[PDB]
């Protein structure tokens, strides 16, 4: 369990570009988008780092400090704090969710303005597109593809409902509570759908990230 361990660091601060920011301040997406554009390629760039909920999620100073926000570096798998850090390192349970409840209603679970917000229903769906670009165009069939979609979202919450839509090169992702999505959302974007056990691995930076939106 998580709960047993401390969380791990996921990166050096030296590899991360300068000025980082707050995940809720007021420059983090400058800052992002300049980190995005610096990668190769006209499509979205497959992210160099990921989230490895199982090996990286453990106690932070969040934990004990009262913290009900997790952290986004983390979700992402660029957090350089592990154990320092005051947002929490695991992944939303639904403790986390109902202490969230009391305590907002127009924050998402990284403490930012929710989406809805700015442009009744709980949005919990996620459109998940280009697909077979972050397989770099590997051949696999619709119940392969089906498998790699559902073990990368369900290791990030409790799965409501995921289709894998061939025609479209798409899926959607549906999760029991919003929170998982949001966290889901940041974890997945721009990520590759390659594993460390395909002959493409080593390439998986020439591929497209994955495109992760809120569904329609
Ligand atoms: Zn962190």
């Amino acid at each position: 369990s998580w709960r047993d361990k401390s969380a791990k660091v996921q990166v050096k601060e030296s590899e991360l570009p300068s000025s980082i920011p707050a995940q809720t301040g007021l420059t983090f997406n400058i800052w992002y988008n300049k980190w995005s554009q610096g990668f190769a390629g006209n499509t979205r760039f497959v992210s160099p780092f990921a989230l490895q909920p199982q090996l990286h999620s453990g106690k932070t100073r969040g934990d004990n400090d009262g913290q009900l926000f997790f952290c986004l570096f983390f979700a992402k798998g660029m957090c350089c704090l592990g154990p320092k850090c005051e947002y929490l390192h695991h992944i939303p349970d639904e403790e986390d969710i109902g202490k969230l409840a009391l305590r907002t209603e127009v924050l998402d679970c990284f403490g930012r303005e929710k989406f809805a917000d700015y442009r009744r229903k709980k949005n919990k769906t996620l459109y998940v597109g280009g697909i077979d670009g972050a397989l770099n165009s590997k051949h696999l069939k619709p119940a392969q593809i089906e498998s790699r979609i559902r073990f990368v979202f369900s290791r990030l919450g409790d799965i409501d409902r995921i289709r894998y839509v061939e025609s479209k090169n798409c899926g959607f992702v549906k999760f029991k509570y919003q929170a998982n999505a949001e966290f889901a959302k940041e974890a997945m974007s721009n990520q590759t759908l390659l594993l460390p056990s395909d002959k493409e691995w080593d390439d998986r930076r020439e591929g497209t990230g994955l495109l992760v939106k809120w569904a329609n």
